[PDB]
């Protein structure tokens, strides 16, 4: 979307980095990462307040929003919208 690439691509990195982020099918449900619904959540909330400086907003937990990549590129673009880019080059 208007900066997706970079949600996948930040949240890949954390992940397995040394290997290109675009080159992963982002049409996968990234469920089977669920690993960040726990580990990385925590980390990517404190992460966002410490830079964007964004309340981490944990109050209400929606597991079924880590379904698709797709679902949490709305909820960032919700939340804030970065410039916009071409997903695919
Ligand atoms: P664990 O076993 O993974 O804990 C499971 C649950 C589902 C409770 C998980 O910890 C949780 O709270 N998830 C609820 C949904 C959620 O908070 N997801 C965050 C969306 S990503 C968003 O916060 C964000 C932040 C930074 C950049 N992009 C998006």
């Amino acid at each position: 979307m208007q900066h997706a690439s970079v949600i996948a691509q930040f949240v890949v990195e954390e992940f397995l980095p040394d290997v290109a982020p675009a080159d992963v099918d982002v049409d996968l449900d990234l469920v089977d990462n669920g690993v960040i619904d726990s580990l990385g959540l925590l980390k990517v909330i404190a992460w966002l307040e410490d830079r964007f400086g964004i309340a981490a907003d944990d109050v209400e937990l929606s597991p079924e929003h880590f379904r698709s990549i797709r679902s949490i590129d709305a909820f960032v673009v919700g939340a804030t919208t970065p410039p916009v880019e071409a997903k695919l080059q």
